[PDB]
């Protein structure tokens, strides 16, 4: 029975314990941040080989005079450009010689890290920093976001960058069509795959249906029958939620969402005798109730501020067609059914709060059962099929069971009869018979 | 309800084996949807079902045959060139590899095949086939043109398996050659 | 069966009747055990046997695939007269 990013120049608040990796493609500053009180940090691309000159650069607004050189022939060099007051003079620190050109800065226990040494052998340096965690990062070109447990990634790329007949089987049969009405009740649920984006956590990818199977068992006139269902989903739309670029931007890549033009298409296999027995079926139809499925909430835990949650979505399930499905593998075969709802949008509509998106019209993947354990529908089904269990003539010779059972004369009876049966013999005729050596073939003869 | 009725009185099947040759022919068609805007923005390129209809000849018969061809367990990649509104980007592309079906559905107007309707086994000995990608470019606003180009995979007969559709009145039979998949050279 | 629902046999019935008396002995890897051992006719009985899944049903006798239907034993009890010299 069958490595978030490229994110564009912004400033933002990255979470603390993931690298922001920095693309530059220009000299000159590539990131700064400072937390207004104890420390002010920006990293500075200088060309390979630079002999000593002072540079202009802007820093955090401002423009700044810079002693800079980069001793390497062909590498570039990163330096780190940091203060430790408001009016402090800026000093030096790092440095990372790079071929690749990727650098990157991460918030972490109580400090800034940054990338340092020589590519492709690079380790890292850390400036301690008060209030840490707040600190706001300027990019000034694009970059990606990867967690800390994923360090070694982040290394890698500053290390190294991103004939022809016929014949017969069995013989001659016995053969027999007929049609089987029974009840049902069905039952059935979905199933969704939710997967998020790894990076920051504001990110989601896809929100989709998936095949979901359920068992149970109901009475239908005396009859205790087993079912099982598999319900799937076909002709679904893929939609998009776009919150923006940045990391901290709420978004969800692709979420599912069935409407009319659709279909719900449920895949079946089960226990009862009488679905064992299903077999060469000519015919199948189904008389069936309706039923409304409608979607539950679902939050969207973001690592800083409120929820946004999904909630609502409807559509009314409407009978389709019916269509038997036989899997040939090797020498056996597996049957199912394949079932089509159409769909008609019901309320109430969908929206995802805390955004524009709402009132639209379908159900979404995102808690299509709604904290239901099944959604329903009974009614009848009618089978006509043909097998051979309409055959018992072609059965055995003499199938008795028990030998006939016939009472016989008891001797006291007969005996009355055979007196008044006397009295008509003859005379002559006997006594002759009395001179005729009636022996054993004689007597055996008649009777 | 729970009853069993006659329609009929007993008949007469003797089983028969049909022993023969087949041609599949089938292909593939695309969606491509280009995001509104500047230019630069794809937002899908995916598989779509794709009927084909011919005639071959086995044998002194000629048959003629239809097949429709889909996929299933597709994975869905995507090109992320930026941010911006002039960078290339593709939403979602499908792709078809090794955790991936296809699938045709088949049909033909022989007299044998009027004849598979109280099955008792099926057995085939099928081809392999290769399936090659072809170039496809990208014309942006502005710039030289990205290419998709190459992919491959090898379908292989991953049974059959036989489909009986029945809509208001009458039933249409095909048959589904699900073909799992290697993938193959050249890469894309 | 290695694939799907299981064929059952059940079913079938005989009832035993003693017929006829003689004489008889066994031999074992040693010793003899005379003995009479008396011959049981048999009549049969319902349940008819049949063979689930299948194209077996209504046939009576006793079919040897679980004649014992779980009983430690069958048991038949009377008595016995001999006349002897």
């Amino acid at each position: 029975w069958g490595l978030d990013g490229p994110y564009q120049p912004t400033t933002f608040n990255p979470p603390v314990d993931y690298w922001m990796l920095l693309a530059p493609t220009a000299a000159g500053v590539v990131v700064e941040g400072t937390n207004n009180t104890d420390r002010w940090l920006a990293t500075i691309l200088v060309e390979p080989n630079v002999t000593s000159e002072t540079r202009s650069y802007t820093l955090f607004g401002t423009q700044e005079q810079i002693t800079i050189a980069n001793a390497s022939q062909t590498q570039w060099k990163f330096i780190d450009v940091v203060k430790t007051t408001q009016n402090g003079s800026y000093s030096q620190y790092g440095p990372l010689q790079s071929t690749p050109k990727l650098y990157a800065v991460m918030k972490h226990n109580g400090k800034i890290y940054t990338y340092n040494g020589e590519t492709p052998n690079v380790t890292t340096k850390y400036y301690s920093t008060t209030n840490y965690d707040s600190v706001n990062m300027t990019a000034f070109c694009d970059f990606y976001i990867i967690p800390r447990e994923e360090e070694s990634t982040c290394t890698e790329y500053i290390n190294n960058g991103l004939a022809n007949e016929d014949i017969v089987v069995s013989k001659t049969s016995l053969w027999k069509e007929m049609q089987y009405n029974r009840d049902i009740t069905i039952r059935f649920k979905f199933a969704s795959s939710i997967v998020k984006s790894g990076g920051l956590g504001y990110k989601w990818s896809e929100i989709s249906f998936k095949p979901a199977n359920y068992q149970y068992t109901y009475t239908r006139d005396g009859e205790e029958v087993t079912a099982h269902t598999t319900c799937s989903v076909n002709g679904m739309n893929d939609f998009n939620f776009n919150g923006g670029s940045l990391p901290t931007d709420f978004v969800i890549s692709r979420y599912e969402v069935i409407k009319e033009n659709s279909y719900v298409y449920v895949d079946y296999w089960d226990d009862s005798q009488a679905f064992r027995n299903m077999v060469y079926v000519r015919s199948l139809a189904a008389n069936l109730n309706s039923v409304i499925c409608t979607g539950g909430d679902y939050s969207f835990a973001l690592p800083v501020g409120q929820w946004p949650v999904m909630t609502g979505g409807a559509v009314s399930l409407h009978s389709a067609g019916v269509t038997l499905s036989t899997q040939f593998t090797d020498f056996v075969s597996l049957n199912s059914l394949r079932f089509r709802f159409r769909l008609t949008v019901e309320e109430p509509s969908f929206s995802i709060t805390r955004t524009r998106v709402s009132r639209l019209y379908g159900l979404p993947a995102a808690n299509p059962n709604n904290g239901k354990e099944y959604y329903e529908v009974a009614g009848r089904f009618s089978l006509i099929s043909l097998v051979p269990s309409n055959d018992d003539y072609q059965t055995p010779i003499t199938n008795s069971v028990t030998v006939r059972q016939d009472l016989e004369r008891q001797l006291g009876e007969l005996r009355e009869e055979f007196n008044a049966l006397s009295q008509e013999i003859a005379m002559s005729q006997l006594i002759d018979l009395a001179l005729l050596p009636l022996d054993m073939f004689s007597m055996f003869s008649g009777i």
